[PDB]
C-alpha cells in the first residue's frame, strides 16, 4: 500500500496516480502518515456516495478516523464543532451560522465585497511596483478573504491588519514551533474578547448572534461559541487566499482565456467554477470512518474502516467532464457538480461566499490592472509542497 497524501505530478498538477487508479483501481487502500490504512475513492460517482451515505460517520474519537497529519490526531481531542458532526447534531449546530452564507444573504454582501476588493487593489496601486515586483499573495489574495470573514465574525476594521498576519503566521509553512503556538493562541483570545464583548452589547456580526441566540438562552457557551467562530475563520481562509493566488497563476498559464476574460468580466462567474473544478485547492476534507461494513465500487469497508474520497480527482473523471485535464472557462458543464465545494450535507457552509468573492477578484483586478503579470518564469513559481493541498506561498507580479 502506498503512503497517503499523493504528491501533485508537478507543482499545479493533480496526482498522477489519481488517474491510474480511476482506470485501473477506483477504490484502493492506502499508508497514512500513522502506519494506519484507509480507503482512497476516486471516481466523482463513488465520491458522491461518500460524501452522503448515512454508514459513514464524521466523529472523529471514533476509532479508525483518516487522520493525515500529526495536528490532526491531537486537534481530535477537543469538543467537536459541527465540522466533525454526524445528524442531528450536525446541523442543529451548523443552522446557528447558516443565515450568513445562504445565497440571498451573500447577494447583498456584493457592494461589500465589492469595496473590499476595490480598497485593496487601490492600495495596491498607490503601493506601486517601481523598485521591483510585489507578491500579490501579501498584498491581495492574502488581505480580501481574510478581511471579510473577521468582519464577518465580527472584528472592527482597525483590527483586521493584524488578525490578518496572526492567521498568516499561523499556517505558513517556514514558521517555527513557537511561532505558529503563539498566533493560533492569540487568535483565541481575541476571539474569546469578542464574545464577552458581545455578550454586553450585541452588534451585527456572526458572534453576535450566537451570543445572543445561543450562549444567552443556553444553548452552547461561551467556549463553544469561540470555537464555532474559529472554525469559520480556519476551515477556508487558506483555501481562499490559494484559489485566489491559483487563479492569477492559471490566467497567466492560458493568455487566450486572459483575453476573453479581459473581453467580458461578465464570464467571471463561470471562469471561476472552472478554477474551483481545475484547482481542488482543498482535497483532504471528504474523510469518513464506517460506522458498519458498507461496499463500495468492488471492495468492502469494514466497520470502523477509513475513507478518503479525493474530490481533486473526482474533478478530474473523464467520465463526467469532457477533457478533465483542460482549462476550458468556456466549458460545456454536464448535470454533475464539480466537487471542489464538497458534496452532501457538510458541502462548504461558505460556498456562495467563496464564490462570490472569487468573481469579484477575477470581474476586477484585470480591469483595474490590465498591464499586470506575473514576474516569475511560470517554472520558478512558488507552489505548495507537492505533498499537500495545491496552493501558492508567493507570487511576485507588476502591474
Ligand atoms: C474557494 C475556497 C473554499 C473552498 C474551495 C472550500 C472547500 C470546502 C470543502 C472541500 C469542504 C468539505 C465539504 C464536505 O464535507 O464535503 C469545506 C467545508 C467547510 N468550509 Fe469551505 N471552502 C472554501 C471557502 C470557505 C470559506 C470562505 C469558509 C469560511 C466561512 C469555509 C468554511 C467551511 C466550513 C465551516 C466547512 C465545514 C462544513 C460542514 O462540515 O458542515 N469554506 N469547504
Ligand atoms: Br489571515
Ligand atoms: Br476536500
Amino acid at each position: 500500500a502506498p503512503s497517503f497524501p499523493f504528491s501533485r505530478a508537478s507543482g499545479p498538477e493533480p496526482p498522477a496516480e489519481f488517474a491510474k487508479l480511476r482506470a485501473t483501481n477506483p477504490v484502493s487502500q492506502v499508508k497514512l502518515f500513522d502506519g494506519s490504512l484507509a480507503w482512497l475513492v476516486t471516481k466523482h460517482k463513488d465520491v458522491c456516495f461518500v460524501a452522503t451515505s448515512e454508514k459513514l460517520s464524521k466523529v472523529r474519537t471514533r476509532q479508525g478516523f483518516p487522520e493525515l497529519s500529526a495536528s490532526g490526531k491531537q486537534a481530535a481531542k477537543a469538543k467537536p464543532t459541527f465540522v466533525d458532526m454526524d445528524p442531528p447534531e450536525h446541523m442543529h449546530q451548523r443552522s446557528m451560522v447558516e443565515p450568513t452564507f445562504t445565497p440571498e444573504a451573500v447577494k447583498n454582501l456584493q457592494p461589500y465585497i465589492q469595496r473590499t476588493v476595490d480598497d485593496l487593489l487601490e492600495q495596491m496601486k498607490q503601493k506601486g511596483c517601481a523598485n521591483g515586483p510585489v507578491d500579490l499573495v501579501k498584498e491581495f489574495a492574502l488581505p480580501v478573504p481574510s478581511y471579510i470573514i473577521y468582519t464577518l465574525l465580527g472584528v472592527p476594521f482597525n483590527d483586521l491588519e493584524y488578525l490578518t498576519q496572526q492567521n498568516a503566521i499561523r499556517t505558513n509553512g517556514s514558521s517555527t514551533a513557537r511561532e505558529a503556538s503563539a498566533a493560533n493562541q492569540e487568535l483565541l483570545d481575541y476571539l474569546a474578547i469578542l464574545v464577552e464583548q458581545r455578550l454586553v452589547e450585541p452588534k451585527d456580526d456572526i458572534i453576535s448572534k450566537l451570543c445572543t441566540e445561543q450562549v444567552k438562552p443556553g444553548n452552547i457557551d461561551k467556549s463553544d461559541a469561540v470555537q464555532i467562530a474559529f472554525l469559520l475563520l480556519v476551515a477556508g481562509n487558506a483555501t481562499m487566499v490559494n484559489m485566489i493566488a491559483l487563479g492569477v497563476a492559471t490566467l497567466a498559464q492560458h493568455p487566450d482565456q486572459l483575453a476573453q476574460l479581459k473581453a467580458n468580466p461578465s464570464l467571471a462567474p463561470q471562469f471561476v467554477e472552472e478554477l474551483c473544478r481545475y484547482h481542488t485547492a482543498s482535497a483532504l476534507a471528504i474523510k469518513r470512518t464506517a460506522k458498519e461494513d458498507v461496499m463500495i465500487g468492488d471492495k468492502l469497508v469494514r466497520a470502523n474502516e477509513g475513507i478518503i474520497a479525493s474530490n481533486q480527482s473526482a474533478n478530474r473523471d473523464e467520465e463526467v467532464f469532457e477533457n478533465p485535464d483542460e482549462f476550458n472557462m468556456n466549458r460545456k458543464w454536464p448535470p454533475q457538480d464539480p466537487l471542489g465545494f464538497g458534496f452532501g450535507d457538510h458541502r462548504c457552509i461558505a460556498e456562495h461566499l467563496a464564490k462570490a468573492e472569487l468573481t469579484t477578484v477575477f470581474s476586477t483586478l484585470y480591469q483595474k490592472f490590465p498591464d499586470l503579470k506575473v514576474a516569475v518564469p511560470l517554472g520558478k513559481i512558488n507552489y505548495t509542497p507537492l505533498n499537500r493541498d495545491v496552493g501558492i506561498v508567493d507570487l511576485p507580479v507588476i502591474f
